[PDB]
């Protein structure tokens, strides 16, 4: 409980290829790099010479492989794989020294899903079974891992990003507990409102200081969810106009071309001249573990605007605008995460925000995790079908 050296800075990536930790499967053990995305559920490794994979799990090789005789095809709104599904054992090296029988997809067949020049080999999906693929009786991993052992149901992030002039990102995960020395101040819980994607609900949103004032039900529509496999933060299509308007209104001082906004070109400066100060601070407030009781997380434009390194076109310190909007609800990705320790405290379903450790800040301002605050009427802050 507390301490945890042998998992801390398990974590590698580079800048826009997310995070993943080194895992084995099978007997003997086979070592993959895997993504670590807490906006799935399914445990999917690269099973053949696809020419962007370093490696790929060879079922051949490992004699506790134990075949399903079930496939699964996966579509997701870009690109695809398909897999034979079967069980083996798996391992976390860098992670608790245990090994447990784990459900496992080969992928045989993708499209759109290996990025080519990245370093893992398959997706670690760790939200729950009701999102699993076919269905929710395929067992998640973490499901597995904490019915099979004594690691306790819970994990922590701390996922740490980049900044010019460009280093590998990494971080760390702790598995079946806390490290506090990834985080300053205190851990304040936000409830998991329902066991699927890891489901939170969002009571307030301001920019630097000025509430946004829509119906908070915008905010959550038709869901918000804390996601380690996506870069940015997405928000509700009416949510982000309202943001993107007050974000350019705050920046004004200086003008960018609109299609910087929207994601569709990248804005460039001078080597180390990155006018951070004319851009505004981003906070949510999310729903407390107390009745009419909210906590504020606040990101910085080191978040949310994002060094683009691989730009033959030009010679300067390049960034995209990685605020986006969204018709799948708000999703707390890295740009969110990569401000705090984040712990997704299962057993008691909550989702723990601190002030990580590692944040990449300036002199002026950092990321922030303050409460208590008084919020009333956050049950309808919810969505519902
Ligand atoms: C399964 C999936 C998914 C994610 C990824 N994710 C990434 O490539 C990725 C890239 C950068 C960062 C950062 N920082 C995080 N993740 C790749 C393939 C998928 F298949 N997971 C997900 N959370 O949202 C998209 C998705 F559903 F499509
Ligand atoms: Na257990
Ligand atoms: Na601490």
């Amino acid at each position: 409980r507390g301490s945890f050296v042998e998992m801390v800075d398990n974590l590698r990536g580079k800048s826009g290829q997310g995070y993943y930790v080194e895992m084995t499967v099978g007997s003997p053990p086979q070592t993959l790099n895997i993504l670590v995305d807490t906006g799935s559920s399914n445990f999917a490794v690269g099973a053949a010479p696809h020419p962007f994979l370093h490696r790929y799990y060879q079922r051949q090789l490992s004699s506790t492989y134990r075949d399903l005789r079930k496939g699964v095809y996966v579509p997701y709104t870009q690109g695809k794989w398909e897999g034979e599904l079967g069980t083996d054992l798996v391992s976390i090296p860098h992670g608790p020294n245990v090994t447990v029988r784990a459900n496992i997809a080969a992928i045989t067949e993708s499209d759109k899903f290996f990025i080519n020049g990245s370093n893992w080999e398959g997706i670690l999906g760790l939200a729950y079974a009701e999102i699993a693929r076919p269905d929710d009786s395929l067992e998640p991993f973490f499901d597995s891992l904490v019915k099979q052992t004594h690691v306790p149901n819970l994990f922590s992030l701390q996922l740490c990003g980049a900044g010019f002039p460009l280093a590998s990102v990494g971080g760390s995960m702790i598995i079946g507990g806390i490290d506090h020395s990834l985080y300053t101040g205190s851990l304040w819980y936000t409830p998991i409102r329902r066991e699927w994607y890891y489901e939170v609900i969002i009571v307030r949103v301001e920019i630097n200081g000025q509430d946004l004032k829509m119906d908070c039900k915008e905010y959550n529509y038709d869901k918000s969810i804390v996601d380690s496999g996506t870069t940015n933060l997405r928000l509700p299509k009416k949510v982000f106009e309202a943001a993107v308007a007050s974000i350019k209104a705050a920046s004004s001082t200086e003008k960018f071309p609109d299609g910087f906004w929207l994601g569709e070109q990248l804005v460039c400066w001078q080597a180390g001249t990155t006018p951070w100060n004319i851009f505004p601070v981003i906070s949510l407030y999310l729903m407390g573990e107390v009745t009419n009781q909210s906590f504020r997380i606040t990101i910085l434009p080191q978040q949310y605007l994002r060094p683009v390194e691989d730009v033959a076109t030009s010679q300067d310190d390049c960034y995209k605008f990685a605020i986006s909007q969204s018709s799948t609800g708000t999703v707390m990705g890295a740009v969110i995460m990569e401000g705090f320790y984040v712990v997704f405290d299962r057993a008691r379903k909550r989702i723990g925000f601190a002030v990580s450790a590692c944040h990449v800040h300036d002199e002026f301002r950092t990321a922030a995790v303050e409460g208590p605050f008084v919020t009333l009427d956050m049950e309808d802050c919810g969505y519902n079908i």
